[PDB]
């Protein structure tokens, strides 16, 4: 009767293979290197052989093959880059003759005027058929859908492009077309505003036959820009720290070669596998204990004491998987511990966890100048200086002008554009700026964009939990062993105020809805807060703006299976997200 993730992958593959039904006879196919992965996850490459693809070409090799006189682009139509390289290809293909002379362009989802532009500005635009595909969320998992805008943090936040909020926008939209109206359309932040009001102003251009949702509660829209501070820490879940050290894209991952057991192997990182599904949200202290029980139940059912030979032999197949999987995982968490074990980690860790509680952030100092004598990575310092900066609203001036020589002497000058990127995105501010200040209610005014205040948020929403055990978690605050990512804490004023009332001020009635009890407090978080009504369990669709981590995730699945009887949590973003990636935004964009 509702939402399923498997409706959303079947809708993809069937709009793209009809378009690839529309483009007759055997083809060849250019793809935009970023869509390649998302892709995969709606569509096998197998199956694209069997609708004439002969050959898979990425876009940005610029060496699109002769072999086929049908030439398919799939490519995202926002892109500036994609318009050109699409017209240089038509070009340089055209001019090496008399080769492949049947142009397709399949946008995604969307066509645009830029695009049109830049084609017909080349001359190449009477020469391609040109469609649109309208993939949004690509389902990686049941409970997990992404826009797989992989740049939408540094366009949005550094760049100023709107179109990350209005794709998301349009994506759900999508959903109330199929499934109602969101009964509720609630969130914090500037961004996550917009997009209710696209939302709105959406629906009442339809009405020019569309009703509340039977099968969905609400709609939960957190802004990244509300918390900047949870993706600068490092995660500690396992699925975390992987993405941490090795870097997961596309439900996939890049390890050396001695990792795999037999240049570096791709191996798969999903719920299909059973035991990953058990280590992925888990905090990576118990995970030791999670491969030894595993381990142990496997010697067990393999010692559980003719033609039952040959049933052996069929079983063979699950045995190597089970196996595979075990000395893989097995394999990764030694690697992990390994680097969890170093100095530098440990002393990374110590400052982070300092600045989280609440310790004045001069008493750091000397431990960051530490970190920068013994050359630990960029990445790493940047993400103390940001932290640093954005959980004690801004940094003493006299200590960024000693922090910003350290870095641009020990790493480079180059990275004085790194740092005045981070100061655009305003994770490395003064004290003595403006823009810097938390909210507070002594607080005068000025601010057109106060800022979250960690220190009021750190008591009023229990941001510090001391107790937490990791072996059989009671509280989101696990991912971080202490620390609950604010972002969290701000859905549960939403969908579990007894609890959190329970936690915070007790006799946790507290079963209704939008903000109602939290109000006060979620006003000392950046940005607008909103709740708007418009007018079997449920489906709550819990969406970010600008970036989900993989800690958010887990935490969201902690939360979806204490509400397992009573609702279905469903996780959507523009992308996945995480400390390194916001760095190499502000690094990488001249």
């Amino acid at each position: 009767a509702g939402f399923d993730a498997e409706q959303v992958r079947d809708k993809a593959r069937k709009d793209l293979l009809h378009l690839l039904e529309g483009v007759r006879g055997k083809k060849n196919l250019v793809i935009e290197k970023d869509l390649a992965g998302p892709l995969g996850v709606i569509v096998k490459a197998s199956t694209l052989r069997d609708y004439g693809v002969d050959n898979f070409f990425f876009l940005e090799n610029k060496n699109t093959g002769t072999s086929q006189r049908n030439i398919v682009f799939i490519a995202r139509g926002e892109s500036v880059r994609n318009a050109h390289a699409i017209a240089a290809q038509i070009k340089r293909i055209q001019r090496e003759s008399q080769t492949s002379h049947d142009f397709h362009i399949f946008w995604v989802p969307r066509r645009t005027l830029f695009s049109d532009k830049v084609l017909e500005e080349a001359g190449v635009l009477g020469d391609a058929n040109i469609s649109e595909l309208p993939l949004y969320f690509f389902p990686l998992e049941r409970d997990v859908l992404s826009l797989e805008l992989n740049d939408s943090f540094r366009d949005l936040y550094l760049a100023k492009d709107p179109t990350p909020v209005f794709l998301l926008s349009r994506a759900l939209m999508g959903i109330q077309k199929k499934h109602g109206l969101f009964p509720r359309i609630i969130g914090k932040g500037e961004n996550a505003k917009r997009v209710a009001d696209l939302l709105s102003r959406m629906r009442q251009e339809l009405l020019a036959g569309l009703s509340p949702s039977t099968t969905i509660e609400s709609v939960i829209i957190i802004d990244r820009e509300v918390d900047f501070v949870t993706p600068l820490l490092t995660q500690l879940t396992y699925e975390g720290l992987i993405d941490e050290y090795f870097g997961i894209q596309n439900n996939q991952t890049d390890v050396d070669a001695v990792i795999v057991g037999a240049r570096k192997r791709k191996i798969q990182l999903d719920g299909s596998d059973s035991l990953y599904s058990q280590l992925r949200d888990a905090n990576f202290a118990i995970v030791g204990s999670l491969l030894n029980t595993v381990a142990r139940r496997l010697k067990s059912d393999y010692e559980s004491r003719t033609a039952e030979l040959k049933e052996f032999v069929k079983k063979l197949p699950g045995y190597q998987a089970e196996q595979q999987s075990l000395k893989i995982h097995s394999n990764i968490a030694e690697e992990i511990i390994n680097y969890t074990r170093t100095e530098i980690f440990n002393k990374l860790l110590e400052v982070q966890q300092n600045l989280a509680a609440g310790a004045d952030p001069s008493s750091q100092f000397d431990s960051i100048e530490e970190l920068v004598a013994r050359d630990t990575p960029l990445p790493q310092v940047l993400r103390l200086l940001c932290l640093y900066s954005c959980i004690s609203g801004g940094i003493k001036t006299k200590e960024l002008d000693h922090f910003r020589r350290l870095v641009l002497q020990g790493y480079g000058h180059q990275h004085l554009l790194t740092l005045h990127n981070l100061e655009r995105l305003q994770m490395f501010l003064s004290k003595s700026s403006p823009l810097a200040s938390m909210i507070t209610m002594s607080g005068s005014s000025g601010g057109p964009d106060q800022k979250t205040n960690y220190t009021y948020l750190r008591k009023q929403l229990r941001l510090i939990v001391d107790e937490v055990n990791e072996q059989d978690p009671n509280d989101i605050a696990y991912v971080y062993s202490g620390y609950a990512p604010l972002s969290i804490r701000l859905v549960q004023c939403v969908l579990q105020k007894q609890y959190l009332l329970s936690i915070t001020k007790g006799s946790g009635g507290g079963g209704a809805q939008g903000w109602k009890g939290f109000e006060e407090i979620v006003k000392h978080a950046r940005g607008p807060t909103f709740d708007e009504i418009q007018k079997d369990k449920k489906t709550v669709f819990v969406v970010f703006v600008g970036g989900i981590t993989f800690t958010e995730i887990a935490a969201l699945r902690f939360i979806a299976k204490q509400e397992e009887a009573r609702r279905n949590i469903v996780i959507c973003t523009t992308s996945i997200i995480n400390g390194n990636r916001m760095m190499n935004a502000a690094i990488e964009t001249a």
